[PDB]
């Protein structure tokens, strides 16, 4: 840096557009020794950058991906360089305007620290630190990395302002979807021959409600099966998502049955109406912030019972389609309806069959039915072993990791939902004029030492 | 529960109250078998469990009975012609029998609409089977971390 | 303890049973390790390390 022939420009990038600080982040192995000296060099360079260049700060220079060294440390999952940039308080008094941690007032036992929300909550900027902590970083250390000092309180800021509001809208917006469906059901003409001529304007009004009700079930149906291939118990516990799925299944079944021409759609249609008002009983919990261990369990409960239903129904269709292929003489195209009807009844145990006479081939019907029990009984035990093989070893760690992660994940999805006008309204942090003014955040402390 | 049910039935006018009345009498002398333990002072881990067992099975019964009343009251509303006021007694009687599996029904003929009756009954199993697993997950999601 | 023992054991157990399955001709093909001429040459294996001590 200081020489007599030619100096070294600290601001110089590379072919990757990275400066001297970014290489320090890239080698910052989260160990004992390596987290030590990188904090020494990081303080050394920036002060030297200010002393040689008072106009520009070395942190300001971005990359080919427009990344600060603080922005980069979230990507590569670095902690030691992360916790030092956040806890940045420089004694040099010339590189002071870029210091991060401050001391407001020190009335004895109570210290008033002050962290800047410079890049943590980018209100009207491109991309934030906190967004990369949630949306982009795939490093395991993101559970620890959210447990740094300001972000543990920064996430509690916008949770207190947006959590109670967004939850109450979700309760009302579900009630809107129910009252629509009540007006559909009780105002049906009910002749016995569905569908209907949709020419009456006062019947055209309730016709619009089928667009609202059905497509809401369709969106919930196709996104979750995509989310399976590719349980937010904060608001509503994970038992609701399975139950609302069963609500979603019965709607699209209902939509078929009056388009087939069978007038018995009315039983299923009011059936889901009973559940939907009784699904509202999960709204009475309020809001949950303390993580239990059953939260990770109910994902796998939803993961495999949906697999349990599809392995059921494909087997019932497949075995029914199998038995039609045995029929070499003509057989009739209406037999597959009668195979599948007589096949569902056996699993329940109705015994109201139409084709299959168990008195005809008894020694075969039993040994298929006995093995059908054994197939189903093991798939039930695959549920319990997958739960017992989960609640033992590392559930003591991960259930307090994803719960912290999902709590941070949802509140930023709420943050993306608001427009840019309402974004500036409930913004945390205050303007505190320090130096020779910024949007920093007030943090309280209590300490009995340091006298 | 069986006492207040008993008190209704001889005020309705139905003389079959006598079965339920002596039924709870059998339990009450057999409930005395929990008196033989003595007194417990050492805490086990099942003590906090049995609160949630009582917490949710009471919820499990109310989510049952409100669903049975609600679906029975639903099917009366389908009846646009006159229907009769005594049909709701016959809907609810023929609806309890399906969950047990008596098959002694009076109105609902499963031979009439078989493809609908099954897929409602299959989904009725799936509704009940998950609510049973909500018991076990709430117990397994309790006896691990901080129950110690 | 044991679930992270037999899982390590069975992971090693199966891959050697796969190794017994190939003939002697295909055995030499995907052989790990390299010839590094050391001394006054052998089939050794390269291992990386990272250490900030030892200066």
């Amino acid at each position: 840096t200081e020489n007599a022939h030619k100096k070294a420009d600290i601001r110089r990038q590379d072919s990757r557009g990275n400066t001297v600080l970014h290489a320090l982040v890239a080698i910052a192995d989260n160990t004992r020794e390596n987290t030590k000296f990188v904090t020494k060099v990081y303080d050394l360079l920036v002060i030297k950058c200010v002393k040689l260049y008072p106009d520009s700060s070395l942190e300001a220079i971005f990359n080919n991906d427009s990344m600060s060294p603080l922005m980069m440390a979230a990507k590569l999952g670095k902690i030691g360089i992360f916790q030092h940039i956040i806890r940045l308080e420089i004694k040099d008094e010339e590189a002071r305007h870029l210091s991060r941690k401050f001391r407001d007032w020190a009335y004895g036992p109570v210290y008033s620290s002050l962290y800047d929300l410079s890049m943590l909550d980018t209100c009207g900027e491109e991309v934030s630190v906190l967004e990369i902590l949630v949306y982009n970083s795939k490093v395991e250390n993101r559970h620890e990395m959210l447990a740094v000092e300001p972000i543990n309180e920064l996430l509690r800021d916008k949770w207190q302002k947006f959590g109670a509001v967004s939850f109450y809208i979700s309760v009302v917006s579900y009630l809107i979807a129910m009252i629509i469906f009540t007006l559909i059901a009780y105002y049906r003409p009910m002749d016995g021959t569905p569908p209907y001529p949709y020419r009456t304007t006062m019947d055209y009004m309730r016709l619009a409600g089928e667009i609202v009700t059905l497509l809401t079930g369709v969106v919930f149906f196709i996104t979750n099966i995509k989310d399976l291939f590719m349980v937010n118990s904060l608001f509503i516990d994970g038992s609701f998502q399975l139950l609302y799925f069963i609500y979603s299944v019965l709607v699209i079944i209902t939509a078929v049955l009056y388009l087939v021409g069978i007038e018995s759609y009315l039983a299923v249609m009011v059936f889901a109406l009973v559940l939907g008002w009784m699904n509202a009983l999960y709204f009475t919990r309020g809001l949950k912030l303390t993580g239990t261990y059953s939260i990770m369990l109910q994902k796998i409960l939803f993961k495999d019972l949906f697999r349990f239903l599809l392995v059921y129904l494909l087997f019932m269709i497949g075995y029914a389609s199998a038995l039609v292929s045995l029929l070499n003489p003509c057989r009739d195209s209406s037999t597959f309806s009668k195979f599948l009807l007589d096949l569902f009844k056996l699993t329940i145990g109705m015994g109201d069959l139409e084709m299959i006479n168990s008195a005809k081939y008894p020694a075969v019907f039993i040994i298929l039915l006995v093995t059908y029990i054994i197939l189903t009984f093991v798939l039930l035990l695959n549920m319990l072993i997958a739960l017992m093989g989960e609640t033992v070893g590392q559930v003591s760690k991960e259930s307090k990791q994803i719960w912290k992660l999902q709590w941070a994940t949802t509140i930023l999805d709420i943050e993306r939902s608001f427009p840019v006008c309402m974004r500036k309204a409930f913004r945390s942090g205050e303007m505190v004029t320090v130096g020779k003014r910024r949007w920093c955040f007030r943090v309280d402390e209590v300490n009995w030492s340091h006298w």
